[PDB]
């Protein structure tokens, strides 16, 4: 689909990943019934009408901590999806920052480790490829914390 994808892509029902242009595209947002946007990039802030935002200023760097944003991202995504609505998670390219948060979400709502969750994302968005630092954070999450996050999900929403 090219290095910034070909348009926003459905990953699971009610969950899409795209680039910054996709996130401003009224036609795509309308077509995909997107009512929530999780913006994770340098300059993230609410932009459009008709959309609930979660904005996480973050760099696409191994020095960027995204683990500390997993819980708020998962809550935001999950509450949207439980209401039958659709969430777009976007970054600059829809390759790394956004992909990482979606992987953490998939890992929490399935029994998948990060590699199986990445496979799931790539099936919908072929350009998905978190930076090697984000891969390490996902590996640590898999080892030490995803089990607690799964239980939290069950307790809060199950
Ligand atoms: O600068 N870059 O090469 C670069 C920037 C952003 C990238 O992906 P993003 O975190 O999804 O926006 C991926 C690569």
């Amino acid at each position: 689909g090219g290095p910034m994808g070909n348009g926003m892509n459905k990953i699971l029902p009610g969950l899409y990943i795209g680039n910054f242009k996709d996130a401003r595209d009224a036609a795509q947002l309308s077509a995909n019934a997107v009512t929530h946007i999780l913006s994770v990039h340098d300059s993230a802030r609410p932009m459009l009408e008709g959309v609930k935002y979660l904005c996480i200023p973050a760099a696409d760097s191994p020095s960027q901590n995204l683990t500390r944003h997993f819980k708020e991202s998962i809550k935001f995504i999950h509450e949207c999806r439980l209401r039958g609505e659709s969430c777009l998670v976007h970054s600059l390219a829809g390759v790394s920052r956004s992909v990482t948060l979606v992987i953490a979400y998939i890992m929490t709502v399935t029994d998948f480790g990060w590699e199986d969750a990445l496979h799931t994302v790539r099936a919908g968005r072929s350009c998905a490829n978190p930076n090697v630092g984000f891969q390490r954070q996902l590996q640590e999450f898999e080892k030490h914390e995803v089990h607690q996050y799964r239980q939290w999900l069950k307790e809060e929403y199950g």
